[PDB]
DNA sequence: GCATTAATGCATCCGCGGCCGCCCTGGAGAATCCCGGTGCCGAGGCCGCTCAATTGGTCGTAGACAGCTCTAGCACCGCTTAAACGCAC
């Protein structure tokens, strides 16, 4: 099993541990790092697919 | 034949009157909202693939922990001008 899952994490902790590793950042990458990633994208994308679902919905669309 | 004097054709200067345009009220017509109504098409649930996230071990390695060193920030003191404020035209 992934650390996402006993994490309660929907964005892949390993995916962004892995771009981070080779996004040319640090040589160096605490364990914490990609699981603050993980957490703030899942926040941020979730308070923004909220707002724009009001928004369609307001418009009489489910799209 | 010439002046002349009353009859006559207008002379041009007002008197009068035919001559309008603006607000307020009378509804009239175009635009909008909105879902039925049906055709369209792509979102996505399902099927099959595959590759890298996870596991464990090896191993070396950077940073918290003091530990110490020294250093300038600050609170304080008092002089010297020095602009800021209120006013007034």
């Amino acid at each position: 099993q992934s650390r996402s899952a006993k994490a309660g994490l929907t964005f892949p902790v390993g995916r962004v541990h892995r771009l981070l590793r080779r996004g040319n950042y640090a040589q160096r990458i605490g364990s914490g790092a990609p699981v603050y990633l993980t957490a703030v994208l899942e926040y941020l994308a979730a308070e923004i697919l909220e707002l724009a679902g009001n928004a369609a919905r307001d418009n009489k669309k489910t799209r």
